[PDB]
């Protein structure tokens, strides 16, 4: 699983920090605020099985059915890697991920900074997700639909603000996945919930809150912060777009520093 998905590591010390990607994406997203950090940590990152710049024949539709699954592989990536103190950074998907593993390896984790991280994507009765039966199927709609058109329209959005280079290497990656993968993972993360489960969570996490993000309402930037329990605090970006990453990677890396270890 080590090459499978390509794994690699960078920069050198006692700490050892974690990039994992997110939906779209792939590592690659990093690299323009990974050097911000590879002088005093040692980096860690891969490639979700589901992302283009992985092989799709390693992607097993009767497999990653759910989000358990994509919590096994990150830590039969960890193990192989033998590993035991280091700083999770999950974005999107790979949120939820870190999460999920977050307790079953309290452990194997000694801050867990999430971004633009969301427990349910559909919106509950008492729970505003900011997405219903009726606006996501539209979107999966149109999405099995012309995916190269749906794309191009997506982009735009998720990046949001005015940075044609951060809104257009958005969409390499989300060519390069193979559109019945994307396809899946879609309805499986919008399928997917861990609000109860949040609670159990105990390493201190640490939630990062953008100016408006198109798939993540605001409201719960703060239901997140109710119920963990753990040291987490949830700062906020000044910025705009759904990955800082690379929408302005400038503001995130120095934030970033500001919490992990």
């Amino acid at each position: 699983i080590l090459e499978a998905l390509n794994v690699r590591v960078v920069g050198t010390g006692d700490r050892i920090l974690f990039l994992a990607h997110g939906f779209g994406t792939d590592q690659s997203a990093w690299h323009l605020i990974l050097p911000y950090f590879t002088q005093n940590y040692r980096v860690v990152l891969y490639d979700l099985v589901c992302a283009g710049s992985v092989n799709p024949d390693y992607f097993d539709f009767n497999r990653y059915t759910t989000l358990d699954p994509y919590v096994d592989d990150l830590l039969n990536i960890v193990d192989s890697l033998g590993i035991q103190n280091c700083a999770y950074v999950g974005h999107s998907v790979s949120a939820m991920i870190g999460i999920i593993a977050s307790i079953r390896r309290p452990e194997l984790f000694s801050k867990l900074i999430l971004i633009g991280f969301s427990p349910r994507f559909l919106n509950d009765e008492d729970y505003h997700g900011g997405f219903e039966e009726g606006e996501i199927e539209k979107v999966f709609s149109a999405m099995e639909a012309n995916y190269e058109a749906w794309v191009h329209g997506f982009a735009p959005l998720a990046v949001g603000a005015d940075v044609p280079a951060a809104v257009r290497e958005f969409s390499r990656t989300l060519f390069n996945m193979r559109p019945d993968i994307s396809l899946f993972v879609s309805r499986t993360v919008f399928n997917s919930d861990l609000r109860g489960v949040l609670g159990l969570v105990r390493v201190p996490t640490c939630v990062i809150q953008t100016a408006k993000d198109v798939s993540v309402p605001a409201s719960v930037a703060e239901y997140l912060r109710s119920h963990l329990g753990g040291d987490t605090t949830v700062e906020t970006l000044k910025t705009e777009g759904h990955l800082p990453q690379l929408s302005a990677p400038a503001q995130l890396a120095q934030f970033l520093r500001r919490a992990l270890p």
